[PDB]
């Protein structure tokens, strides 16, 4: 749960959001903000509300606060940006999945699937989703850098769809350095990925692994963590055997050619052909659930801005308006689950039943 001054932060964001979306309320009890100034209510509305599949709203926004140390300011403007950058762009990514991409015969993004050069592997003693990046690899020459930055973007939307509720919806990373040489660095899309997340997925990550990896390439790391974030930081975690890999994953996901239990086909790709999306045609339940959505998400709104007025804190009605904002959380997260298999191609971790929404 939160405290006092962290829930006047989150009031102040949502007001923020409401003032955005000219939906009413009166934050002075605790016009437009200028990181937010040149967006269009209808459309960022509508899109930030897509974009809220089996996470709370309050949990999408709170990361986005801690990713600024609270700072009211600072975390208005970082997440303007994000919307900015995002409107429905990733919905459509993930929910076209690889079908849409195979279907609009997209060169690199297929290339890099294939190669299944990223890909979900199973989870972590914290039940984090765990991808399995092998740059060994990776060539400049495969994919350019925009259809890089999709296949990105689509892998880690994936990784989203995994999470746990009551467990972190963050997801840990196993770069596997074993077998890189210099055929397969490619610095730009790197530094490109690494901006688009920290400004983009903010408090995401659980842990980056390097395993195995050069034995003095992690000397070096040990000091500069000093003038790095610390969190950040803190993160990032150099192994260098099986046994230090059963600190942070299970032996069942690991895979096998590391020492693991787990034996999927890592050289060949079944992609999804199609046939557990038979539910994207039915434009008759698909809008029978997203009204029924809607009612939720103006519930969840009004709602919202009761809690943002209601005075005092210690007021039974108070707790009672924090009981019902969970209801409706927890509504919104159910319903996302009857709309997903009437929006969203079945991908291939839909397939194999690792992930079930
Ligand atoms: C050679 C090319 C390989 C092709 C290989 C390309 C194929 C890979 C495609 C996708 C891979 C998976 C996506 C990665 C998502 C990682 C999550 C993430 O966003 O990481 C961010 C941190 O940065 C990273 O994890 C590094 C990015 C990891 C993978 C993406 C690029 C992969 C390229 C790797 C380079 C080569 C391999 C070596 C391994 C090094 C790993 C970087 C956010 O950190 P976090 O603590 O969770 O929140 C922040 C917040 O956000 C900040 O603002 C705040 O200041 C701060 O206080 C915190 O709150």
């Amino acid at each position: 749960q939160l405290t006092e001054d962290q829930e006047v932060v989150l009031k102040q964001i949502w007001t923020h959001l409401f003032h955005l979306w000219q939906v009413p309320v009166d934050g002075t009890h605790i016009k437009i903000h200028k990181a937010l100034a040149n967006l269009d209510p209808q459309t960022t509305k509508k899109q930030f509300w897509h974009d809220i599949k089996n996470e709370t709203p309050d949990a999408t926004i709170l990361k986005f606060i801690r990713a600024r140390k609270w700072n009211a300011d600072k975390t208005i403007a970082m997440l303007g940006h994000d919307l900015y950058w995002r409107k429905d762009t990733i919905n459509k990514i993930i929910n076209g999945g690889e079908r849409a991409v195979y279907e609009n015969n997209e060169t690199g993004v297929i290339k890099n699937l294939e190669l299944q050069k990223a890909t979900i592997q199973g989870y972590d003693n914290d039940m984090r989703p765990v991808i399995l990046v092998r740059p060994r690899l990776h060539h400049s020459s495969d994919q350019t850098e925009q259809e890089l930055e999709k296949f990105s973007l689509l892998v880690i939307e994936q990784s989203k769809l995994f999470f746990k509720e009551n467990y972190p919806a963050s997801t840990t990373i196993l770069f596997d350095l074993n077998g890189f040489s210099m055929s397969n660095m490619d610095y730009a899309p790197v530094k490109f990925l690494i901006t688009c997340f920290e400004a983009h997925y903010p408090e995401s990550l659980g842990h980056l692994l390097i395993h195995k990896a050069p034995w003095i390439f992690n000397p070096i790391w040990n000091i500069i963590k000093n003038w790095l974030d610390p969190v950040v930081a803190s993160k990032i975690v150099f192994t260098k055997n099986i046994d230090e890999l059963h600190k942070f994953i299970q032996p069942q996901y690991i895979p096998r050619y590391l020492g693991g239990e787990n034996d999927n086909d890592l050289d060949h790709y079944t992609p999804p052909d199609g046939s557990l999306d038979v539910h994207l045609k039915d434009t008759e339940t698909r809008a029978m659930i997203e009204k029924e959505r809607e009612e939720l998400v103006e519930q969840f709104l009004t709602v919202t801005a009761q809690w943002i007025e209601h005075q005092p804190l210690n007021d039974p009605a108070y707790i009672q308006l924090q009981e019902k904002r969970v209801q409706l959380s927890t509504a919104l997260c159910e319903n996302y689950s009857k709309l997903d298999p009437y929006i969203r191609s079945r991908s291939v971790y839909d397939y194999n039943g690792s992930l079930k929404v």
